[PDB]
């Protein structure tokens, strides 16, 4: 429901593709992976340049139309589509460049993970990032990124170099340590707030093949498995990353067929290092249960990457200080009650790398929390949802004392007041100024929002 | 030294990047992956869009340059990189569209293997492709496409449904069974002598987990491995595909110290299919003699891709109709000589659906040939090429006898002469036909070359 003129001007700068309610591909380009979230943009703009994004930045703007930007799409909140606004939609920007001389990555910002780590492995090199390849890089680095390299080289953002950005004036910046650096600490775990990042620049790090393991434990043996997790991660070396995913067995040739959509733990480990030094340390953290459905490998990381592991998502996520073993209990009941097959409630542990950064070098919070947990419920029958969303809000609540604060890009679309929880007081309010000086109409809103002044 | 105001026609429509031999980054943008291949382009030209081809088509017609193209840029016989003329670059055009409604995923003609297997595989889904994530997918689908879906569901092209392409005149075409189905033809398997394809659209498929296995045998038990394998395949059903890789054992933790740096046989097998299934069949087949290092998994598809496996390479390739004991002998003669870790002779077996297609279909030749050998000398030391050309040329010239044709896609920088053999005088004849018709001058002479007429 638009002015022409600022329409035909936006047309006039825009090279890419524009979708509209009524053109067929609106349905299937609306959709996000969260499929909770049905929502009809009045328009979606596939940018296809940075001169694309600022061309649909000023329209939006200047129409007034609320602002979804997308990457990959995989927001659990649902922010990256809107009712009756624009997607600036940033997925078919997915243009890599590395050099190998210089060890360094440029992406735009619409790139998918498993893109920007082929281009990277081509070379073996590879920069820490999440653990499921068609996560986009956008939403993934604002927020912070962890995966399998974060306790050996820290966060996404702890190697992100400088960012191309648009803010909400149109213009075109660059955030570096030398160059607006107030917005490159804001947008190193701030989100979308600041702008639309359209190239991210990475230091990259040689990786070789990884010494991986995956096994299966039974309940039954879940009081021992957590502990020595727990116990050995206190002090495990930089080198070893170990996470323990609890969930139905998937009915795989490995498992015994007993066990078969029961609750297990799945234990997924690797040494970021020589494989056979590799070898010995997995295996002496293989055997504190029995481990069914072992498997053993020497991966490239590009397979590593792509290993892990569904049309409807809750979760409920935060972090820990210690996982006492009431707590190990209380993991373990709740467990016990996954009904869907595609339910996990994950039990993360970074730290290493990522807790040496000082706390108030980034805007990414709560580095010195060492644990994760993720109650992720997935289903696919509509009907259910009320059972799924429940089972993740109660697993949450029965932990509640023991978690703090919040990754911000694990947050589901209930969780808009959790932002300052998130952040804290002292992160928040710094945020909140550069949100007065980049942003101040709150343009970028759909996200983990961060409101001006 | 070019005329200024084509120059400046050419960048007036051109809005990508260009790269002069002045500019810093010129010296890596024109390597490729074939280190042996030192070439110095007048201009590198890195396309954004199609009408960036076309624009940059037609300059180098007006000019008179020599044309490369480049998508992935691993040609073996460097064909992406040209003395003095200009590189039409695609790399950066790597953007992706898949339906999960239709089935159906759009690549563009720069996209590398990883990023669109990344797409795909966020819907369970995936077409087949080679087994090397960071190759082009341009120059592999052009030349027909094979790996570990192929014996399920045929070659890369035998899933394609259009390309878009620009022609040496400057023009933009559709090619498909209903428009242009001449030239539709002619690039399923005719390279890319026909023009720039700036698009392509394929059929997908569902993929989930498939059972994989690796493992190593002795050169001891050579016969009795190589003989049970061309016999096991001969009547093997297509959802088992099974390589062997003759190699140095490489310094992995999963195999005895002795074996290390050994000549040995790198077996390969999955089942495109049940898991339990495949786990039943891969046991079937990995005791023909003792395993070593056996690694077993069941792997999402992308992870598969991203499992396989240097700065000078040289590849002496080609198909056999039948694997006598005459020739396993020499396979295991030639294997025993390897020095170098990065070598690799590999026994492929083809077949199943590719074998299927009759054979005037798509330009691809030599679909009823199962078995491809591929001799694949790769080292560092720019000093020893000789030795290590030597060690691949005098294996083929041993199993020449029982080989016939070759995959253009594997051709050296010193087999320009085997085009006609490759696709036989019929196809040949015919594709020679088309090119008179799209490419009269042949300006797209940088690869297996059909002349016009
Ligand atoms: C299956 C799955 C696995 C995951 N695994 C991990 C993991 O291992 N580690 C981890 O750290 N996280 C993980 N994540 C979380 C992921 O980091 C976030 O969901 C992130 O927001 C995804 O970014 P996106 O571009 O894909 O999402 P979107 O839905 O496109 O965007 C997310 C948010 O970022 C904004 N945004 C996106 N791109 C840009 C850009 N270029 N410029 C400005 N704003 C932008 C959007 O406006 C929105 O606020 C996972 C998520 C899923 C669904
Ligand atoms: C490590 C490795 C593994 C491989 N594995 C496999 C495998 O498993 N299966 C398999 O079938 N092949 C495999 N190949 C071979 C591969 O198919 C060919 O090398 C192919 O030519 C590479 O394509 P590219 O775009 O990466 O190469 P480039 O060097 O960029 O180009 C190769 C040729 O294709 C042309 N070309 C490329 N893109 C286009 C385009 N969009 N339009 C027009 N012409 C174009 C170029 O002009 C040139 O003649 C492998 C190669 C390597 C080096």
């Amino acid at each position: 429901q638009l002015d022409p003129a600022t329409l035909a001007a936006f047309s006039a700068a825009f090279r890419g593709e524009l979708i509209w309610p009524s053109d067929a591909d609106y349905d299937e380009a609306r959709r996000i992976w969260n499929g909770t979230i049905d929502r009809r943009p009045a328009l979606i703009a596939r940018c296809t340049s940075t001169p694309d994004v600022v061309a649909a930045v000023s329209f939006a703007r200047k129409s007034g139309l609320l602002v979804a930007v997308r990457g990959g799409g995989h927001s659990m909140a649902g922010h990256s589509v809107c009712d009756g606004g624009i997607v600036i939609d940033l997925s078919l920007m997915n243009s890599i460049k590395v050099s190998r001389r210089l060890r360094r990555a440029r992406a735009q910002g619409g790139c998918l993970l498993g893109a920007f780590d082929t281009a990277t492995q081509a070379h073996m090199l590879a920069t820490p990032a999440g653990v499921v390849s068609h996560t986009g890089l956008g939403g993934m680095v604002l927020g912070g990124g962890f995966g399998w390299l974060s306790r050996k080289y820290g966060l996404s953002i702890d190697n992100l170099t400088s960012v191309e950005i648009v803010t909400a004036d149109g213009g075109v910046l660059t955030a570096s340590d030398t160059e607006n650096p107030d917005l490159f600490w804001a947008v190193r775990g701030g989100g979308g707030n600041f702008g639309v990042v359209t190239a991210f620049e990475f230091d990259l790090h040689r990786v070789g093949p990884v010494r991986f393991a995956s096994t299966y434990y039974s309940l039954d043996e879940g009081p021992q498995v957590i502990r020595a997790w727990r116990d050995h991660m206190a002090t495990a070396p930089d080198e070893l990353t170990w996470a323990l995913y609890l969930r139905l067995a998937p009915p795989l040739p490995e498992l015994p067929a007993d066990m078969h959509g029961k609750p297990v733990i799945c234990a997924m480990s690797c040494w970021i290092g020589d494989p056979h030094e590799g070898e010995r340390q997995l295996e002496s953290i293989l055997h504190a249960g029995k481990p069914h459905g072992l498997t053993k490998a020497t991966l490239p990381y590009r397979a590593l990457q792509a290993y892990s592991f569904p049309d409807r998502i809750y979760t409920k996520s935060g972090y820990l200080n210690e996982l006492s073993d009431e707590a190990t209990d209380t993991v373990l009941e709740h467990a016990a009650d996954i009904a869907s097959p595609f339910t996990q409630l994950e039990l993360l542990y970074l730290g290493g790398a990522v807790a040496r950064v000082p706390d108030d070098a980034t805007a990414y919070p709560n580095r010195q929390s060492p644990f994760v947990t993720n109650l992720a419920a997935a289903w696919m029958d509509p009907t259910e949802d009320a059972r799924h969303t429940a089972w993740a809000r109660e697993g949450y609540r029965a932990l509640a004392g023991h978690l703090s604060g919040g990754y911000v890009n694990f947050m589901n679309p209930g969780e808009a007041d959790r932002t300052r929880e998130a952040y804290g007081a002292a992160k928040f309010e710094r945020l909140q100024g550069v949100k007065a000086k980049y942003d101040p109409t709150n343009l970028f809103r759909l996200n983990q929002n961060i409101p001006p002044s």
